[PDB]
């Protein structure tokens, strides 16, 4: 049970790797291989909807918003930590950016499995994730700079 | 079930911060509120001995190295990942220290307990880790620069 997704920046349209999904005893492994991307931590998570197209929201373009929000089948209605229940399945560790703009390291979210993966996409913010709806909404991820939909 | 763990830098002798130790459904969480540290990304492992002293090898001084090898209670012989099993079971995954030198970024062990990790230490490398003996022993961390022994 291995999954291929393709990423692509929203802004610039191109492609910027792929991130390998796995299944372990443990929970999915996303194994990234991306690059053109800003050094630092990045929001992560899988959001409802098998899209990466535009949204609109009060007039504004919202570049991969028909991807819709976090996947939350439980419905929490809150964000939070990969190992912690009343907040979005969805929820993934950070996704790290070395320095020459590459993401190369693996993390783990005990709480999904595979399966129910399909037909949901994978979405990297702009911002960090502190895991926490305060101080901003939703980690403070903010805008969405690359995403791809899980077949 | 929580544990507060002082770590310091093993070349200065100064604190760098705690990291806190908990018990959850999914495994240990570890989260640092740790600074002074290099951006980057950090190797992090749960050591055998209880100790942040010095050894000694073939004539050179090894800061930290009273601390042992990686924790591995099943006899592995082998550096891996946090969700794999033939390796050592104290392979964490890596810690992220932002651009100011701060590591606040919280990881999960899906292997670990809390209640066995007393006695042991926790370690903070130079270099990175790719969770693998390959093409440097240890995931390539290199050198050990803070550590705290677990009460
Ligand atoms: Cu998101
Ligand atoms: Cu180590
Ligand atoms: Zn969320
Ligand atoms: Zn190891």
């Amino acid at each position: 049970q291995d999954l291929t997704v393709k990423m692509t920046d929203l802004q610039t349209g191109k492609p910027v790797g792929t991130i390998e999904l796995s299944q372990n005893k443990y929970g999915v492994v996303f194994i990234p291989e991306l690059a053109d991307l800003t050094p630092g931590e990045h929001g992560f998570h899988i959001h409802q909807n098998g899209s990466c197209a535009s949204s609109e929201k009060d007039g504004k373009v919202v570049l991969g918003g028909a991807a819709g929000g976090h996947y939350d089948p439980e419905h929490t209605n809150k964000h939070g930590f990969p190992w912690t229940d009343d907040n979005h399945k969805g929820d993934l560790p950070a996704l790290f950016v070395s320095a020459n703009g590459l993401a190369t390291n693996p993390v783990l979210a005990p709480r999904l499995t595979l399966k129910e993966l399909k037909g949901h996409a994978i979405m990297i913010h702009a911002g960090g994730d502190n895991h926490s709806d305060m101080p901003k909404a939703l980690g403070g991820g903010g805008a969405r700079v690359a995403c791809g939909v899980i077949q």
